């Protein structure tokens, strides 16, 4: 929102008041509250007649600051408000001096300037890492409107990027753009997004959430440019600074803040594949795909009915559409019967056509208006109503329905839509409509994912949502959507996989061959090796179905090809998701997360890093050339074992059966000895691989269960040119190769053998130790 | 402006219209006309009632292809115009085929398809370097404001940035903001501008003018992501698609179509001085000025009399203050006999306070509202009235003060202000007051230039302004305005620098140390290096006074050390602005523009080329820490004479006499052998730097003459270990230094002598040959 | 009230839809229902995105009627409603073919075209005694004043003349007038009435009553000339057509129906 017209003016109509010098600092247990008046007030013929800024300083976690800056404390504030999670026992240090008011929890504190130069300081160690400047917060009377708001401006330093604020579409670097926090339903192409979340970070080792589900509206570097700057109607401000030093950091105090991303079943990190949106299916349909991919040697493990399932224009009042599916229970149970998982659409609205609407209107189960009519519209179903998931009845209700569907063989639900919630509506519990639209989101995804944490199980839970709100990362993999069959989509789609991981999300997905549109197959071909190399994979189409040899001969054999690369890296792979569910850091990763310390990493948004070891940028090109950065380093290509000198741009042409995928050094990586399903128990008959172990060096590798704690962990380290290795926990019949290294000198405890790849030994007793020559 | 509402949808109260389908093409002349439907018209049922919209593709120059699409051409379109240079005889290529319709000019073509599947696109040899797919461009119809808009969406490809859009502050890199081409006077930390150009380039090598003077909407993938979107209220929109293919020959045929940088004379590049804004001063206070700088040798060229050499309150009546300078033209050449320039501030108001007042307003030389009344208001002065440039007789009144001025000795002219023209006006030549808002800008400034032209004659003439237009390239040196005392918004300012260079401005100069704040002596320190590093340096500033040593006597240093450079460079620097003068190529160069092809350098902001052979990256903290990124091959410090490899990025750290001033390797440098003032015989006693010259390359320097046309050339070519120096045109007592170059084997035609920078070699028989060792 | 702009246009600020396309036809005990979209929804593709109409064919009393067109069914639609006499167990036959959809009582039936060429027919014995042309029914959304409303156009043949919708002293016979079923004290030389009845009727031997309580704007041949309009500011709208063949036998069965 413009509040200022430039340096020297305001926007027409606009009375704005800040706090600009504290009047009194007070302690109130581990709080600090500090009074600011709006002009001098050191006289006492001007303690009267003025406005007075209540800013209230706390900690709900070690290394993250609260500040809550209030005008009328006699609003009404109603709920819901985000599921935060806040200790009130947190050790703090309250400072309060002559010159100085200091509230600090861990190595972050608050500073507040004292006397007549008023200032807000955020510090990490006694520096400054941010802060907001005088007259740069305060509250806004708009005139214009009769509408009343508080805002916030925290600076931002010399290359200074910022980061975040939900799953975006737009440049991955925030600077120079306006971002409201609001749930829509438009595509992937737009500044709209279906996955919004108010929390930014920047390369500075710090980020903020600013704690208001209604709409937030942030001018990142576009209203004053060195500044972020964010505002809402309310009558108060409440942002949390949340400390590094480094993007991991970060993430891991805000995931375990407003929720930690659940960790997915194992199966789930397979290869999902669709009827596609509105092209013709039945069972036929489904078998002759199935037994097509089967056919073609083409692995798949989850496939899933999209809206047909249903009558049309009575979505998602869950009954099968007889005509099409006569047996239900019986074609899922064929399915499963082949080793499949099963995952059905669904929705939280509902068609009139349906003969489950009246009776979801006599019992008062649907959104009202203030009237106490329904509230109702014509898009996406005639004469459409929503599900009041404030209703604890209609909750149940809906629930029941879910378990009916999982009763029948279903192993999970996409969650679709969920975004376009009206304001003009009277909840069941009262809440707030403003607040309760984009939270809505969360409230339908929670209870779904409990459906099935009651059913199948929390370790078998998982969902394909498309619409999301703070906290919501707990019931993990979302998609990006309705994408478009072209390169220029591809992209659009990776800078929103990034986005959403940099706030706090674990894991996404897309639909490998755009949604709109059919792809011409190079498109097909490239979008494949990206989508399988995701945390979760998923062929999905519009008008089309997306099954290889609806494209070429060539598609089948990409398809083949990554699908077992995927399937042999899950011992990798795993692990790398047991850390999105302890410290939220993604397994889709930013350079510059990675890398927090190298200034080429800043505006990368065409590669990224896919667990804390590889490198991989997809081709968005028909000739296949492809430009990327490397940091420092001598990366190895993970199939073609090339090697790369890191800390420089690379450029490279490839085929449709590769693309960049770059091994850090000093990396010891597990390879499973399955290329056919991603369950699989992959302690036994591993395949670890050491990549340039440097002298002085040592590359650790831990493999997981499938509940993904740590069930055998194996390190190399390298003093001189002996490299020892060892051993802990629980593993069978596994190697060691020793990438592009072709001889030995010696080897204590174990048998060698030559390899395309390299030396590969075998472990005989306890010792393993190597002599490099 | 918002167009659609996400991928889906249209925001309420739009009424949409698109060319879907050719109907007709036609070829006149040298143009060609595209009739297109917003619907199917093949059938004569559906020939009627329907608009219609008319494109008509021309060619003004070779390799800009404009095109013009309108609704109604009944509409008024009144003036002004854009001053473009039009012709009517360019060779161009016209193709209507069954299934194209195609117009060639230079290796650009615009082509559309004909039959059911409608497409704009912009051809390269062929190649698609953009376009416009079906229903990205047609007619807005606004419902709720009664308001109607022409648009257009031109794709960019994956990994396409795009940059200019005028002197602008936000990112450098324009992609995911929306900005609109409206003069204000915003300062210089907002999204705001003093100059708007509706003129964008990408780093594929092309760039687009929209030829609107009015306001042009333009959101830069900031609605839809992936496409640059431009909208104007108007019956027709008229943009035009300029080739490259490099972003350097872009602006050469944006430049030779709007208007190619006048060569600003040498003496302008000297330092520049003003005794801040709000100090109190006379003729022994100016000349004590003066005197200190030449009492510590701080070398001074230009002195500028900033608002109060008029009387308060009546601000541009041209008065001389009688009781501070009560003999103007005597100070002026008793300050001229000193060796400066003397250059003054005006501007395009007046104050009702001054006796001018009364006789413009009686004489219709003002502004004037609809009534006939004044247009006044009471911002930066009370009752403030504008002058009617649009009047003959106000024009010749405002020329002739100028005059006047110089015939008392003033040489150059600050012209401030001119941004915030009003529009409920009503001209005297009766122009659209929504065009005249930003084209004042550049009839003001075109007014004050050719009063220059016309007394101390073209070469001479120079300004320091502070708005613009497109155009007003052609009058030479605009100054960066406003800025605060710190690094950040010591970087916005360099942003903007870098923008405007982008948009055809070949020369910018700014304030050192800023113009507002008081800034630290470190912050202070940093930004003389960074000024003088520019085409056009100034020390000044508003509040404090202007002397160097009132901070410490390190500043001093630093003025004294940075000026001396500049001073010695001259040789290089004038060469390389007779560039800026022919090709549209600035002094100041984003990375981007000299490295095209590099990765790295799309969004390098804190860095920049000064001239083809140096980069200069300024520091921006206080501990002297800085990072910068080197292109490929082995650069040189300009003085420090150390070497460092390109391709990567760099960490250093300076003192405040230094900062990262590299010079490419293969390059052949000439430096000046006078120290003092930037206007000398640069081709006498000329200094040679020859720098890392590798083995088969050639290395050449063109040396100047006073009208910026080269009076000598020196190449160095390299063989094997035999270096042939090879000279034409005039010089003498010229040097040649082989930097890092100690020992030589052999030396044919001259003799040598040792340095510290490396062998110093001294011609004579021209076939002059080095050996190395 | 006014729909159409002439035979071309549409009145300033309305956004008109109409079922124009069968897609389902369903019969519920002696009730038949009809779902009706707005365009051709044949593709899966358009089955989204789009209003769907719900029409309602049922008798009351033998040789009447019932047809109820609905929008949205989420409004409060609070009483009263008319002293309707209605028998739940009146003998009706409904065929449902691939050509059409029909539903009769006594010698009168209402029949749906399904296909490209949408009607709705009412037949006596077999044959057009009038009928709802495509287009000539559906829902308006008024943009001047945020009201909605639904109407419907039953035709008018050569020579027919339309009777009654109350104690009105304008000309005897409808035709070309506009009447507001709307109780007003307005005298006796007015177009105003102290008694209105939604319900009329014509010399080809047939009535038809909408009933609604509200207020119902009657265009009686003044907008569409060969049409008696009917529009009223509701989610749905729902008339009964009466079969005579003599006026005195509607008659018959409209008391029969509405009170003797
Ligand atoms: C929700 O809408 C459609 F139903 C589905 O096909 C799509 O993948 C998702 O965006």
């Amino acid at each position: 929102m413009k509040i200022s017209d430039g340096n020297w003016l305001i926007q027409p109509g606009l009375n704005l008041i800040h706090p600009l010098q504290v009047f009194e600092v007070e302690q109130q247990d581990n709080e600090m509250v500090v009074y600011a008046a709006p002009r001098d007030v050191r006289e006492r013929t001007w303690q009267l007649d003025t406005p007075l800024f209540t800013l209230r300083f706390f900690s709900p976690q070690e290394g993250i600051v609260g500040v809550r800056i209030e005008h009328f404390q006699g609003a009404l504030n109603n709920g819901p408000h985000y599921p935060l999670n806040i200790l009130q026992d947190v050790k703090v240090t309250i400072e309060n001096t002559e010159r100085y008011a200091e509230f600090k929890s861990g190595n972050l504190s608050a500073r507040v300037s004292k006397g007549e130069f008023w200032s807000l300081d955020f510090l990490r160690n006694g520096e400054r890492i941010t802060g907001s400047q005088v007259k740069n917060n305060g509250y806004v009377q708009d005139t214009n409107n009769q509408r009343n708001y508080m805002f916030e401006r925290l600076d931002l330093g010399v290359g200074e990027t910022v980061y975040g604020l939900g799953e975006r579409f737009t440049a991955l670097v925030r600077n120079g753009q306006t971002v409201e926090t609001w749930n829509r339903d438009g595509g992937t192409s737009t500044e709209q997004a279906y996955k919004n979340i108010p929390f930014y970070m920047t390369n500075r080792g710090y980020g903020v959430l600013v704690n208001h589900p209604q709409c937030v509206s942030f001018e990142v570097g576009s209203e004053k440019v060195s500044k972020v700057q964010f505002s809402v109607e309310s009558e108060y401000l409440e942002y949390f600074v949340i400390d590094g030093p480094t993007p991991k950091a970060v993430l891991d105090r805000y995931t375990r803040f407003t929720g930690r991303p659940a960790l997915p079943p194992a199966w789930s990190f397979g290869l999902w594949l669709t009827t596609s949106f509105t092209t013709n299916y039945d069972e036929a349909t489904v078998n002759s795909f199935i037994d097509g991919m089967a056919e073609r040697n083409l692995p798949l493990h989850v496939f899933h009915f999209d809206c047909f399932w249903m009558k049309a224009f009575q979505w998602c009042d869950f009954e099968w559409d007889p005509l099409t599916f006569p047996d239900p229970e019986g074609m899922i149970r064929r399915l499963k019967a082949k080793g499949l998982k099963i995952c059905v659409w669904i929705n939280p609205y509902i068609g009139q056509k349906s003969p489950v609407f009246k009776e979801l209107q006599e019992k008062g189960y649907l959104l009202k208006r203030p009237d106490g009519s329904l509230w109702q519209w014509d898009k996406w179903q005639p004469g459409l109503a929503i599900y009041d998931f404030t209703n604890p009845d209609a909750c149940k209700w809906y629930a029941d329905k879910l378990k009916g569907l999982v009763a029948m063989g279903v192993d999970c639900f996409k969650t679709d839509f969920g975004e376009r919630i009206p304001t003009d509506v009277q909840w069941f519990d009262g809440s707030d409509p403003q607040k309760m639209h984009n939270h809505y989101a969360y409230i339908y995804n929670e209870l779904v994912w409990n459906v099935l944490k009651d059913t199948v199980g929390e370790e078998e839970a998982v969902l394909f949502a498309r619409s999301a709100s703070v906290g919501a990362q707990k019931f993990p993999v979302h998609w990006g959507g309705d994408c478009y069959a072209n390169y220029e989509s591809m992209a659009e789609s990776l800078r929103g996989g990034l986005s959403i991981g940099l706030s706090g999300f674990g894991f996404w997905s897309h639909d490998i061959g755009g949604f709109e549109n059919t792809a011409p197959a190079h498109v097909y071909k490239r979008w494949c090796a990206f989508g399988l190399l995701s945390s979760h994979s998923r062929l999905h189409g519009s008008k089309s179905y997306r099954v290889p040899w609806a494209y070429d001969d060539e598609s089948c054999d990409v398809v083949r090809f990554f699908t077992q690369l995927k399937c042999r890296m899950m011992p990798y792979l795993y692990r790398e998701a047991a850390r999105a569910n302890a410290r939220g850091t993604p397994m889709m990763r930013a350079m510059m997360m990675e890398f927090p310390d190298d200034p080429a990493c800043d505006y990368l948004d065409r590669q990224y890093m896919l667990g804390d070891n590889v490198m991989v940028a997809p081709v968005f090109t028909e000739a296949g050339d492809v430009q990327f950065y490397l940091p420092e380093g001598r990366w190895t290509h993970l199939w073609h074992n090339d090697e790369l000198d890191g800390s420089r741009w690379h450029k490279q042409q490839h085929g449709f059966l590769s693309l960049p995928v770059y091994v850090r050094d000093n990396t010891l990586l597990a390879l499973g000895n399955n290329d056919q399903r991603p369950d699989y128990v992959w302690h036994e008959g591993t395949a670890f691989h050491l990549f340039n172990l440097q002298d002085g060096h040592e590359a650790v590798c831990e493999v997981p269960a499938a509940d993904g704690s740590v069930i055998f962990t194996l390190k190399a380290a390298r003093t001189g040119n002996t490299i020892t290795v060892t051993g802990a926990g629980e593993a069978k019949n596994w190697t060691l190769c020793l990438r592009n290294v072709v001889k030995v000198n010696g080897l204590q405890d174990g048998s060698q053998a030559e390899s395309e790849q390299g030396l590969v030994v075998k472990p005989q007793g306890n010792a393993l130790t190597i002599t490099l020559h």
